[PDB]
């Protein structure tokens, strides 16, 4: 057990090991209680988070269980990874506060990259690396449900990780208006029409390749149904066959109401992109989830000739996720989450 020392930060004490140094409140709160720190073991910059008091209820304990689980997964280049977890109690009785450590994050794509379009080797290498973190995070069974432009962090050499896993769900306030949380979420789960799966987040990466390459948001809708007006606007009404499979009657009968229209020519709406791009997203954003490209296929396409390596494109682990259908008590949650922070091992 190392020695621990405390200090004031963020309204409360926290109390960390002598390796981290040099703690200050970083961020705007979005991923927690955070702060920046020196990991003197490491050599590395980190983020450190603090969950204090997360037994509070059922659906806290039972969130803290599922961010360590998800985050003690995760060993992929593209994907966020979990450095250390740790509590300054002795004991299962005296366990009362988590943190975990992560690499600190200076920037994401839409802090650097807002109102400015890239080049397209830049769009290559970025959508590459996407891609090669979701075929790992859907090869789990995992659905990331929220990919967006401040959920990817990218550094100086353009090297980029997917965050945000095992927070809290986005609320229908935050979801309200025009918001960029909901401009990039695939229509079936925006206006839950179906039981969706891992094809929401292919329609995700296309809404944000047309955002790298344009300079522009692809559905900058002011509200669901000003959104749903300029998605069909480009890709077409739905068919026969995709509205039989829209279990929700209430939300068929409304797209009844809309006048049909055909899907757009993308090389008029892309002016000037290279073609194998404009081919990739006609086949990221199709409607119809059960038709579009997976990641694995995509990594395959032509557009990432410079970049593709089916020998260094991994997969993951067995993810066992049966505790998302259990139902336990408050005490059961914390000796489970418990049982994880004094197994973890780092990383090499
Ligand atoms: N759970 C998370 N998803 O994205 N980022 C996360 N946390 C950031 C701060 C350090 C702990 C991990
Ligand atoms: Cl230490
Ligand atoms: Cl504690
Ligand atoms: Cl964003
Ligand atoms: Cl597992
Ligand atoms: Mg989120």
């Amino acid at each position: 057990r190392p020695t621990f020392y405390r200090q004031e930060l963020n309204k409360t004490i926290w109390e960390v090991p002598e390796r981290y140094q040099n703690l200050s409140p970083v961020g705007s709160g979005a991923y927690g209680s955070v702060c920046a720190a020196f990991d003197t073991k490491t050599g590395h910059r980190v983020a450190v988070k603090k969950l204090s008091r997360p037994f509070q209820s059922i659906i806290h304990a039972k969130r803290t269980y599922r961010e360590l689980r998800l985050l003690k997964h995760m060993k992929h280049e593209n994907v966020i990874g979990l450095l250390d977890v740790f509590t300054p109690a002795r004991s299962l009785e005296e366990f009362n506060d988590v943190y975990l450590v992560t690499h600190l994050m200076g920037a994401d794509l839409n802090n650097i990259v807002k109102c400015q379009k890239l080049t397209d080797d830049h769009v290559q290498f970025l959508i590459y690396q996407i891609l090669r973190g979701l075929k790992y995070i859907h090869s789990a069974d995992i659905i990331h449900r929220d990919l967006k432009p401040s959920n990817l962090a990218v550094n100086e050499d353009c090297e980029l990780k997917i965050l945000d896993f095992g927070l809290a769900r986005h609320t229908d306030d935050e979801m309200t208006g025009y918001v960029a949380t909901r401009w990039y979420r695939a229509p079936e789960i925006m206006l839950n029409w179906m039981h969706y799966n891992q094809t929401v987040d292919i329609w995700s990466v296309g809404c944000i390749m047309a955002e790298l390459l344009t300079g522009r948001t692809l559905f900058p809708g002011t509200d669901h149904i000003d959104q749903l007006k300029l998605i069909l606007r480009l890709v077409g009404t739905p068919g026969a066959e995709l509205l039989k499979k829209i279990s929700s009657e209430s939300a068929r009968n409304y797209i009844q109401s809309l006048a049909q229209m055909p899907k757009m020519n993308f090389a008029n709406v892309f002016i000037g992109a290279n073609p194998l791009a404009v081919d990739l997203l006609e086949k990221m954003l199709v409607l119809d989830s059960d038709k579009r490209i997976t990641a694995a296929q995509a990594l395959a396409h032509a557009y990432f000739a410079q970049y593709h390596d089916p020998d260094d494109e991994p997969v993951a682990d067995p993810y066992d996720q049966s505790f998302e259908s259990r139902d336990l008590l408050i005490d059961e949650w914390k000796s489970l989450t418990y049982d994880e922070v004094i197994s973890f091992v780092p990383p090499p």
